[PDB]
């Protein structure tokens, strides 16, 4: 079965690169071998204040950008995560079995506690792998960590979910300073690419990319971090290795990785907001999608809520 | 409609004197007038470890003391917290609202954020009256506050509960210690009163009470705490007034109290003894209860989750 887990929050109106490349497109790879369980998480969102009607905006049209990425719903479950209460019923249990400075060392309550809803996320469905970015993996140890002490106290009860790290080419950093993960944490959004954002002005910000003063294309992501991060971006979109393109760039200059790079990230973003524009405008099937999933994902994890309740000693 | 919810945990074999007149007493005198929710608040339970059978027997036997102390269930529901799934979904709600200084202010972080899901227990029924003691009334300022924020953002979204303080003669002190509440905190259980242990412990436990060496039967809490105590105990217990006991006790000493207080204990946990131990040997009227107190808890609390949901912008 290799369960697998993953989601991204409603937090925007576009998913970017670093997302796109280092998270969905090892989703798309996994799910035709794995039995896949794609999530937006909306009760993360609600950490910060959130616009109700952009909340739920961003919630379908992340779920859109999933289709648009290849996400499979013949081959995986999509779905809300506020539609399954047994993730904030697992979030109780798990809570309990977390240590505060085990906690504190990953505001509000929400703030300090979602680590551990996080940790129900993947827990409730038996997960038995978690793609994730090398950067959040220390969220997925707390998910380990209690799972494994859960499990003393009751052994057998929870899946110890193991972690999938993406090839080191899926991270991806802001144009703007590229020793920083691509994020929307960004000043501005001068070095980020956002998938749905006008692919001219995506293009213009590719061009635009930091670079150094050696004038070598050479794949060196702690010497050079500009050049390498603009190789990786080139790499994942088209397919072509990173060896294929260092060599066929001997002898070429920093503009040219820049416009090809540009011209590469173009014809990837174009697919995929046509297709995000016609599921946002005939919202049917996206709704019977994540309708779907969500009955499976309750059948799913409504069973470990119960499991779980019965070894703790609740009447059921 | 005036509804109202309270609750006790399935922290032991029995309640204590302290819970049954200083809150299952008040739900008994409520529920004539007011739609009331009594649960048994197993989830605060496992903030501590739990031995696992004793959890599901101490929840059968809080449930069976809530009938054995005159709650109806022809009257009101009383129902078992981790069967709702609702009080969780709200208490993550809640905590988004919840400073993390406030509930500081109130280690694991089930024992950090059960505060919150105190709240959510209370405001999930639309809950317009909350009995509680006095000292554990800063939870419900929390709850309180949480719901005025909540619904400063969205307006009339969460009832805010009023605080019913019962009569100061509810209050119930620790017999070797009575100037503390009679807590299952206590060193020993030398100075409280199980509803459900043997009688004649009970009654010995009194006639040991601490009192003062005046020599005078008095009501005055903070210069006579341990003749006070005695005199709230008996009057509780039996009905009849402080000024009726204090005045057929002029001339008299603080062995006449005792004693007296002792048989009225006594004549008052018999009856409850035999109701729990016939709920305890036929068990299916206890479970229908339950399970038809469930079923009820459900309907309206999931309303109220649908609504806080909707008013948040998740997508339905």
């Amino acid at each position: 079965s290799r369960r697998i887990f993953s989601g991204v929050q409603p937090t925007s109106d576009s998913l970017h690169l670093g997302n796109a490349l280092g998270a969905v497109a090892q989703w798309v790879g996994l799910q035709d071998d794995h039995d896949a369980f794609f999530c937006v998480v909306d009760l993360h969102a609600i950490t910060i204040p959130q616009d109700p009607e952009a909340l739920r905006r961003r919630t379908l049209i992340t779920a859109a950008q999933y289709l648009a990425l290849g996400i499979d719903p013949g081959r995986a479950t999509i779905f809300v995560q506020s539609q399954v209460p047994a993730h904030t019923q697992l979030a109780w249990v798990l809570g309990c079995f977390t240590g505060f400075g085990q906690a504190s060392r990953m505001t509000t309550v929400g703030l300090f506690t979602y680590p551990v809803l996080q940790a129900a996320d993947v827990l409730a469905y038996d997960t038995e792998l978690v793609p994730v970015g090398e950067d959040q993996r220390q969220h997925l140890e707390l998910a380990r960590d209690v799972a494994q002490r859960f499990n003393s106290r009751f052994p057998g009860t929870l899946v110890v979910p193991d972690v999938l790290i993406p090839k080191m080419t899926a991270k991806i950093y802001d144009l703007q300073d590229p020793t920083s993960k691509m994020s929307k944490s960004a000043g501005t959004d001068a070095g980020l690419i956002n998938l749905l954002d006008d692919p001219a002005l995506s293009a213009k910000k590719i061009r635009s990319a930091v670079t150094d003063s050696e004038r070598d294309i050479r794949y060196d992501p702690d010497v050079k971090p500009g050049v390498s991060n603009l190789l990786n971006i080139q790499s994942a979109v088209t397919g072509t290795d990173i060896d294929v393109l260092v060599d066929g760039y001997a002898g070429h200059g920093y503009g040219d990785l820049k416009k090809d790079t540009a011209e590469a990230v173009v014809e990837f973003v174009n697919p995929i907001q046509a297709r995000v524009d016609e599921l946002t405008a005939d919202p049917a099937e996206l709704e019977a999608v994540l309708a779907a999933g969500a009955q499976r994902a309750h059948d799913v994890a409504s069973k470990t809520v119960q499991r779980v309740y019965d070894r703790l000693g609740f009447l059921l």
